């Protein structure tokens, strides 16, 4: 509080705050006959004093202060987001009052004399009032009077007031409560309830009290986002610093409590220095509720009873302070948005302290409070199964807090009903295929957030939904098998595409900080141990493999001997992120494309700036372990040269995303992704097409990039490669990896190269091995550059410059101005001796493989080592082949002739959906040559050939073993 008016054009963003820690603190205040104004030093929000206002009814005191009340425009411009100016104060009732406080504003007001609003005084403890001065009254510019009037209808009474504040606030966040009406209401939770209801029995009550216990077990013997403190001497010291003293005739004095979001109303950074020093003595709810939960764990584990007793008292005094501060049902506190961040550990803390809260007679207030403030999550907490109920953030940060609030219901019949309903909710939520790009599991094992497959949001969702099914296992509240089967598809799928980090292609907006399966390991145990036929061996063997445990350790954990899982082998299609995984020995290759329904990349204001090529027909080879150890180093990484990728080599100023905030660039057609055969073999098909006019994106840049994966190798081909600039700087990257003392060695045609720098160029018949033991034989190219060199780059968050030394090799496509092509072959078990034999076999008429067609319509790769053929129909076509004659849709087809059966697989990686519409199954006619008979694939012999009817749903390949008709 300065003599400068509120919302001074001169300093619009500077809050004016009546807090009474200044001199002649009531100078700006006048009362009438029938009101007295004192300071009490006994309760306070800011400073250590508050306005004790004693009043006959009808009485009034005026606050003399000039207000240059802006428009919603002026204030929005001053700050930078939709804004309003807000009138806001705290008041305490020691005893409720049956009637309304009037706040009126005008010019040179007295007792007897524009617009104002009402506060219902029927409550005790602190409440917070918060109005937009443009939208919540019933305004001029020349206002100097704010007059508080006690109700006519009450005869006398007494109100403490503090922190009367004019300030610029976010216009989403002045909320209606049981005291004040605003334009804004966050409606209270209305629990769905499923039929038939479970009855209160001793059985059903024992399950509830067990679920509570299994929950307490999980938080008393490490959680992400929990600032765990086991040291009692620290909890004690922290609690002391709060200065909470019980007051004689009810409630507390202590340091004022505020959420991370509540502090906005103050506009802290613009606060006069008097006001910022007082704002600094506030406590952040998040730290407070973290200390409560840390205390509740300490109490549940403490053996010494004197100290166990001291812990209970601490927790109870902190609960009382919390409710006296006006964190109770019907108190909005102006707002509480992002309540999860400030309170997630309060929810859980009530589980550990259920009994103490019962004795202290606080269980009913504390449930009422958490239930009010939970109205924010109404669309999950209400527990009606919708299209949005499969949200992966809720499974991470909200699911256990939700169950904890349910378990705190006083009435036994209501508790069972809520937990019964919450089981049917969770089941639906992990069972349903959400429409479009809505969050949640999908039929192929993918798991969507931000409208796409997203390991970085699914991995923590997988851990906590696994733990949820385990808390309810073998009870009448146990989750449906459908939800258990589906979470398992997803988590087996994550074991397949991790090794143990997900690839760079699946790093989302966080390249080089891939999520690890290591942080989701407990989930493999929870899910194994919660199977209808427990334990599930598959999931158990994954748990042992991921958590680094021996067959010997398994019997204690799972109660029978299970061999830790050996790394998945073969090929798995995952067209929900237009990708596939090839696994051989300890290596995983992430093949990634994109399309209408799969963004190439997530790029935000400060994430993945150089991400443009994340999904450009990439094929990152990762051996089991740390990717950084294998030289996937961000420092000096050449963002143009993602392994496998056909790109234009831009400078970083131009590779940087054109949109300064958010771009998630979707493809130009439905068709790109992978398909599998016999679970051993894959083909990628990627049609590279750029937008017709997006800044920094060459509209004429194109490629058809196909890959056929079998056993220890992959055949890579390219056709119809074009740019606006005759393929100037158009490269296909074979590999890129850091040089270290451990990753020191490149091989070229039998020769070790350890030199730094080093450049050379290669052509057809040449070969290399990188420091990770991947060999590249070049089978059709004019010009393959090799480089060992100091590279300069920039990190994907704040584009700050980096550098390091890299080994790299790429095809230079600028030697073919129109329709540039390539072929190369990757060996994953490579050595100088075996690559020399592979090269000899290549020179013997290519006994490695034959390309039977390579154009804008079809690629066809026959792999002669595997005796498998892959067919990438970029367009429907009739072809000439031993096996496949005609496909009437863009598709990926595969053949393997084995002794006297022909196995055909088919799919469209096209998901056949939009961001809103739900996927429907595309029907693919594959005619094949000659007569066959034999799986949900249909076959009809028509003339001297055979029509196959593959049903492609969410790009899940189907196949059929045929045998030949005489
Ligand atoms: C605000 C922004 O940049 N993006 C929005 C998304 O929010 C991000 O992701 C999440 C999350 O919980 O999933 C939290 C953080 O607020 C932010 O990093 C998200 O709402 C998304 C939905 O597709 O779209 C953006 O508006
Ligand atoms: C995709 C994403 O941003 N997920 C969020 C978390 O980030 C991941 O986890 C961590 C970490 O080690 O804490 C670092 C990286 O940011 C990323 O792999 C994290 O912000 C979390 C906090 O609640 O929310 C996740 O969804
Ligand atoms: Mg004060």
């Amino acid at each position: 509080a300065t003599s400068n008016p509120a919302f001074d054009p001169k300093n619009l963003m500077q809050s004016e705050i009546y807090h009474f820690a200044q001199n002649n603190p009531l100078a700006d205040f006048s009362s009438d006959k029938n009101s007295i104004l004192t300071l009490s030093d006994k309760r306070s929000i800011m400073g250590n004093q508050s306005l004790l206002w004693k009043w006959k009814g009808g009485s009034s005191f005026t606050l003399h202060k000039k207000l240059i009340v802006p428009t919603d425009k002026e204030a929005s411009k001053a700050w930078g987001r939709s804004s309003t100016p807000v009138f806001s104060f705290w008041l305490y009732n020691e005893k409720p009052i049956d009637g309304y406080l009037t706040i009126d504003f005008g010019e040179k007001l007295i007792s007897t004399s524009q617009a104002g609003f009402k506060v219902k005084l029927d409550f005790t403890g602190w409440r917070a009032v918060g109005v937009s001065l443009n939208n919540d009254l019933e305004l001029g510019a020349k206002v100097d009077s704010i007059r508080f009037k006690a109700p006519s209808n009450v005869s006398q009474g007494e109100i403490y007031i503090d922190r009367i504040m004019f300030s610029v606030d976010d216009a989403r966040y002045q909320w209606s409560d049981y005291q004040v009406k605003t334009r804004l209401s966050e409606p209270e939770i209305q629990f769905h309830n499923v039929k038939p209801q479970l009855p209160v029995t001793p059985e059903n009550l024992a399950a509830i009290d067990l679920i509570r216990q299994r929950l307490i077990n999980e938080f008393v013997g490490k959680e992400t986002n929990l600032a765990l403190e086991e040291n009692i001497s620290k909890l004690k010291s922290d609690f002391d610093a709060l200065n909470i003293h019980t007051l004689a005739n009810g409630g507390t004095q202590g340091r004022h409590l505020i959420t991370d979001k509540q502090i906005i109303i103050y506009q802290p950074e613009n606060l006069n220095s008097q006001d910022k020093q007082l704002f600094d003595n506030y406590v952040i709810l998040g730290n407070y509720t973290t200390l409560m939960f840390n205390i509740s764990r300490a109490y549940v584990l403490e053996k010494d009873p004197t100290q166990k007793a001291q812990l209970k008292q601490m927790y109870l005094l902190m609960t009382k302070h919390l409710l006296d501060q006006g964190f109770v049902k019907g108190s909005a506190l102006v707002t509480t948005h992002h309540w999860g961040y400030s309170s997630r550990w309060w929810y859980i803390s009530t589980l550990l302290m259920s009994d103490a809260l019962k004795e202290a007679n606080l269980q009913t207030q504390v449930y009422d409070s958490l239930l009010w403030y939970s109205r924010e999550f109404k669309s999950s907490f209400d527990m009606k199964v919708s299209a949005d109920s499969s949200d992966l953030d809720y499974f991470n940060t909200l699911s256990r807090q939700h169950l904890a609030l349910l378990l705190l219901e006083p009435d036994d019949q209501k508790r069972i009903n809520l937990v019964n309903t919450f089981s049917h909710y969770i089941t639906g939520a992990l069972t349903q295929v959400p429409p479009g790009g809505k969050d949640g599991l999908r039929p192929d094992g993918t798991a969507w957030r931000h409208e796409g497959n997203y390991p970085g949001y699914s991995f923590p969702a997988f851990k906590n939904a696994s733990q949820l099914i385990y808390l309810l296992r073998d009870t009448p509240f146990s989750v449906g098998e459908s939800g258990w089967n589906n979470l398992k598809k997803a988590m087996v799928s994550a074991w397949i595409y991790s090794n143990p980090e997900v690839g760079l292609p699946l790093a989302g907006r966080h390249p080089f900080n891939s999520p690890s399966l290591k942080s989701v390991a407990q989930g493999y145990y929870w899910l194994a141990m919660s199977a209808k036929s427990s334990p599930d061996k598959t999931l158990a063997s994954i748990y042992l493999a991921i958590s680094d445990k021996t067959q010997n350790e398994s019997t204690a954990i799972f109660g029978e001997t299970i061999t830790p899982a050996s790394l998945p082998q073969g090929f798995y299609a995952f067209n929900g992120g237009a990708f596939g995984i090839h696994r051989w020995q300890d290596k995983m290759v992430t093949l990634k494309a994109y399309n209408t329904n799969v963004w190439s990349s997530e790029i935000y204001n400060k994430d993945n700036r150089y991400g443009r090529y994340q999904s450009h027909g990439v094929a990152q080879i990762v051996s089991n372990g740390s990717q950084l150890s294998q030289g996937y180093q961000q420092e000096g990484w050449d963002w143009n040269r993602m392994q496998g990728a056909t790109t234009i080599h831009l400078p970083l100023k131009d590779l940087d995303s054109p949109k300064p905030h958010t771009l998630m660039q979707r493809g130009e057609r439905g068709f790109s992704g992978t398909s599998s055969l016999e679970g051993q073999y894959g083909m990628m098909a990627f049609d590279l097409i750029y937008p017709a006019n997006l800044e920094r994106f060459d509209p004429n840049f194109t490629a058809k990039k196909s890959v056929l994966a079998a056993d220890n190798h992959l055949i890579f081909i390219g056709s119809n490669i074009n740019s606006s600039d005759k393929n100037k700087n158009v490269e296909t990257t074979l590999f890129q990896h850091a040089i270290t003392p451990t990753l020191n060695t490149l091989w070229i045609n039998g020769q070790k190269i350890e030199n730094m720098p080093y450049q050379t160029t290669l052509q057809q018949g040449d070969w290399l091995i990188d420091s990770n033991g991947n060999g590249y034989l070049i089978t059709q190219a004019e010009k393959v550059n090799v480089s060992r060199q100091h590279q300069v780059s920039a990190e994907n968050k704040n584009r700050q410059p980096t550098e390091g030394n890299f080994s790299s090799a790429w095809i230079d496509h600028s030697t073919r101005p129109k329709d540039a092509s390539y072929e190369y072959m990757v060996f994953l078990d490579a050595t100088p001796e075996k690559m020399g034999e592979m090269a000899q076999k290549f020179r013997e008429n290519n006994g490695l493989y034959q390309v039977l067609r390579k154009d804008k319509d079809v690629h066809i790769i026959l792999d002669k080592l595997s005796n498998v053929t892959g067919y990438a129909f970029y367009q429907p076509a009739s072809i000439e082949d031993k096996w496949i004659k005609k496909v009437n849709k863009p598709a990926i087809v595969m053949t393997h002739r084995q002794k006297d059966t022909l196995i055909v697989s088919a799919v469209t990686p096209d998901l056949n959906m939009t961001r809103q519409k739900a996927a429907t199954p595309v029907t693919i006619n594959v005619t094949i040559n000659g007569k066959w008979q034999s799986s949900e694939v249909k076959y009809q012999v028509s003339g001297d050939n055979t029509e196959l009817t593959f049903t492609s749903y969410f790009g899940i390949p189907q196949e059929i073993k045929l045998s030949p008709l005489p």
